């Protein structure tokens, strides 16, 4: 029993369909440090995200193709955890060191950017503008505590040191991961799917055409698990689409290809910084670049960089900063989330009011303009209506603001011919405007609110309820006392699969048994059909009492 | 301490009339479902103040002359001198009138930023006036429907399954009025919390060996005695019980 507790945890289990017709179970070791790396707070954020993403947007029929390249992405990123873990070579040495000092505490850098720009912003609330020194105007602190414009000075450039270690230690941790996934993706269709052998990407597709640059950069599959991908598609296509052309679309050599098979060499590297920078290649980092412009918290990162070189510029600028907080609470990202859930309905509905105001204008400036009279003097009048411009900035800017449509601006219509026709232009632009409009937005921010806690309640339910892998229902396992507790933590458990990959990829080939030899195999043929999907040890051997 | 002010100064006793809400129930609900979205309410206004200050702040920089609340020539009323003032009027005024600060501020015709204001006063009636209230107004809305949620859903899962085995009602409604009978003699909650009294009073020497069983399991947290997942009626469904 003492063994058993000890080697517990170590003691991994999961269940697969099997080369025979019969649920088999696999029994191996998990290690210590991959159970340390996996336990991880953001290891568990991702796998949050990456269930709630699957539960919510369905996917039945490639939801294992999309588990198994979750797996793939999260090992690389632990990967990374394992390398940014705690003259020219010192300085190296130093830059790295720094580099992984950095990785470590980006969210306390965050944090602290934040502090700083609360008491930025607390700092710059003592301002006052005035005509003498203390003919246009200055502006100066005007307080009675000491040192705090220096406060501010020393503020602004921790804020600004601060953000750009936040810059330099986003690119160290995000960007990879990034990269590994445009990679992988583009491996895969430039594989499988062939989209730039006998088949071209449409033109519409911004990102099918922007990676038509690294197919013959020396270094596409950098920063990517396999570097042979090259070569399993010119075995593949060389026959049928010409070993000439796709060589030169891959920016491949033949008898380069050959000789490194029969031998290669081992060329020293030389490390110094002209030839390293010889080396680097130009279309591979304008890619990079490319790719790397287009994610959206790398161009917010360098929007918040934006405003902390204007903040030096004018200290006032750093205003903008307060509204990172939109960015930083989760509850203010859930909250604005029911905002931006239907924002094209919004920016629809404004369009709406502006086409149905500029009708009422079009109605307003040929007949009612007698009424658009707002100068008291009857010296100089000021119609407001004597061009279609004026007419309809006025409607637009005092008719939609003022409470009660256009009729309270406008001057009283008693006393004239058209005066029933006035009041029903006013009472029908009071209700079809100020009335109705405003009810749709208002219902959209509730309609949008109602959206995502559904969806967050029937991501819990359906987990809940039924298995990941298998999908049986909880009732089933529900016979035998805590049956489903048990199936989900030992039979089908997640991190149980998630670590026969790595066990797989870490032992050699010839030490590989039957099982694990054919898991293996059908792996590498993108074939999912080990998994258990409809079946389960319990049930293949009921009568057997398992 | 409020009846003790009371006695010290008499009109501290209105206070106690809130305790409204604590007494009657339809009061504690009505007021839960306000209390159910704190957070998010506090939230909300924080909000609010942080964008109001930066419209003091573009407010403060270029469009200052527009803030003079004095009618009289001789002393002019300058409330955007300074950014305490100028915060204060947006949050004090400009916050509680309907149309934004634009009805406030005087009338921006005839200057060269007559269009930035126009801007400045509608994107200010929009994003304050019109979001933020929408935004505080729906939460108060869901709160109602995820209460109204909660107690629909307790009232159907106890209706449809039983507490103890949790074997659903329709097999049980196989036999008429089954279910009501499983509930009411078979599983019932009242009969499993006498039964504790009975084994708690009882001496030890005249437990018999059921109770004696169930005893033991239960002084070693041993809750396996419950018969989740079977019951009688299917434990011997061939022979008819
Ligand atoms: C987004 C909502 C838009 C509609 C808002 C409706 C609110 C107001 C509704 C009604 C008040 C109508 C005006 C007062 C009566 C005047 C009579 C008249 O038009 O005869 C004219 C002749 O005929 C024409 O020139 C064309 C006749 C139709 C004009 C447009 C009517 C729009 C109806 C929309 C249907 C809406 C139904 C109900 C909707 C709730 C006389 O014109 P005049 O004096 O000889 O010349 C004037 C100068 N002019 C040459 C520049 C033209
Ligand atoms: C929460 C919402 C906040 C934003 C509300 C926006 C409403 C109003 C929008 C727009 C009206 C803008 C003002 C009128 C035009 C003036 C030109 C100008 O700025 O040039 C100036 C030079 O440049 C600078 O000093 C910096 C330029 C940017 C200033 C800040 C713009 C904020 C944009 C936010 C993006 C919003 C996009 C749409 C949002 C719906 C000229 O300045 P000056 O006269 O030489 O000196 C003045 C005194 N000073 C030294 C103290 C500075
Ligand atoms: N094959 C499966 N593997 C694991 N969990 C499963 C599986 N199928 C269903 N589940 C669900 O997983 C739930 C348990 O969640 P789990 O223990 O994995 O949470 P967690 O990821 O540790 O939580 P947290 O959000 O606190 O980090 C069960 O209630 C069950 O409904
Ligand atoms: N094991 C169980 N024991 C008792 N009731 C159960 C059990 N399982 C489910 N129920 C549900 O409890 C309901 C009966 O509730 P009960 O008769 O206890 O109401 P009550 O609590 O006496 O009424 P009140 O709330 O007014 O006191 C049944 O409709 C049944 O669906
Ligand atoms: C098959 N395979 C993988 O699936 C893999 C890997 N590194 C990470 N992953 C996910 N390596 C090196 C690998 O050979
Ligand atoms: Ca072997
Ligand atoms: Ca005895
Ligand atoms: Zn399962
Ligand atoms: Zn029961």
């Amino acid at each position: 029993e003492s063994i058993l507790e000890y080697f517990r945890p170590y003691l991994g289990r999961i269940e697969i369909m099997g080369a025979s017709r019969r649920i088999e179970r696999i029994y191996f070791e998990i290690s210590e440090t991959n159970r340390a790396q996996w336990e991880m707070p953001q290891v568990k954020e991702s796998k949050r995200q990456f269930i709630f993403d699957v539960v919510n947007e369905g996917g039945e029929a490639e939801k294992m193709e999309l588990f198994v390249s979750f797996c793939e992405d999260t090992i690389f990123e632990m990967q990374i955890a394992a390398q940014i873990s705690e003259f020219w070579g010192e300085l190296e040495v130093q830059r790295v060191k720094f580099l992984n000092y950095l990785s470590r505490n980006f969210y306390t850098l965050r944090f602290l950017a934040l502090f700083l720009a609360f008491a930025i912003n607390f700092i710059l609330l003592f301002y006052k503008v005035s005509d003498s020194p203390p003919n246009m105007v200055y502006y100066f602190l005007e307080e009675s505590t000491g040192y705090m414009e220096p406060a501010l000075w020393c503020l602004s450039l921790l804020h600004t040191l601060v953000a750009f270690l936040c810059i330099i230690g986003y690119n160290c941790l995000k960007v990879p991961l990034v990269i590994f996934k445009r990679e992988k993706e583009l491996a895969r269709k430039l594989e499988f799917d062939g989209l730039y052998i006998t088949e071209q990407p449409g033109d519409d597709d911004v990102k099918g055409q922007w990676d038509r640059l690294v197919l013959n950069t020396p270094s596409f599959p950098s920063n990517y698990w396999d570097k042979f991908v090259k070569r399993k598609v010119l075995d593949k296509h060389g026959d049928i689409f010409g070993r000439e052309r796709i060589a030169e679309l891959l920016g491949m050599d033949l008898a380069s290809l050959e000789i490194t098979a029969h031998n290669e060499r081992k060329p020293d590297p030389p490390p110094g910084l002209l030839t390293w920078l010889m080396s680097i290649d130009v279309k591979y980092q304008i890619w990079k670049f490319g790719v790397i412009f287009t994610d959206n918290s790398f161009l917010y990162l360098g929007w918040y960089m934006v405003m902390s070189l204007l903040g030096h510029y004018n200290n006032f600028f750093f205003a903008a900063h307060l509204l990172d907080i939109a960015m930083g609470v989760k509850t203010l990202r859930t909250i604005l989330s029911s905002v931006t859930h239907n924002g094209k309905q919004l920016v629809m509905t404004v369009g709406l009011l502006a086409v149905v105001v500029y009708l009422y204008t079009v109605v307003a400036f040929n007949f009612f303009r007698k009424f658009y009279n707002k100068s008291e003097d009857e010296d100089e009048p000021d119609m407001k209506c004597d061009d279609m411009m004026t007419c309809y900035l006025f409607h637009m800017y005092v008719g939609v603001r003022a409470g009660g449509g256009i009729g309270d601006e406008i001057e009283d219509p008693a006393g004239d011919e058209y005066e029933l026709y006035r009041v029903v232009f006013d009472i029908t632009f009071f209700f079809f405007v100020i009335v109705i409009l405003l009810a749709i937005i208002q219902g959209l921010i509730i309609d949008a609110f109602g959206e995502l806690r559904d969806q967050q309640e029937q991501v819990k339910e359906d987990m809940e309820t039924k298995c990941f892998i298998c999908g049986i229902g909880s009732d089933y396992f529900d016979t035998t006392p805590h049956g489903f507790e048990t199936h989900t933590l030992e039979e089908h458990n997640l991190a149980n699969y998630m670590f026969f990959l790595m066990y797989l990829i870490n032992k050699d080939e010839t030490e590989h048994t039957g099982q694990e030899s054919y898991v293996w195999k059908m792996y590498q043929e993108r074939c999912w059909d080990f998994f258990p999907a409809g079946d389960c040890f319990r049930k293949q051997y009921e009568d057997q009492l398992s």
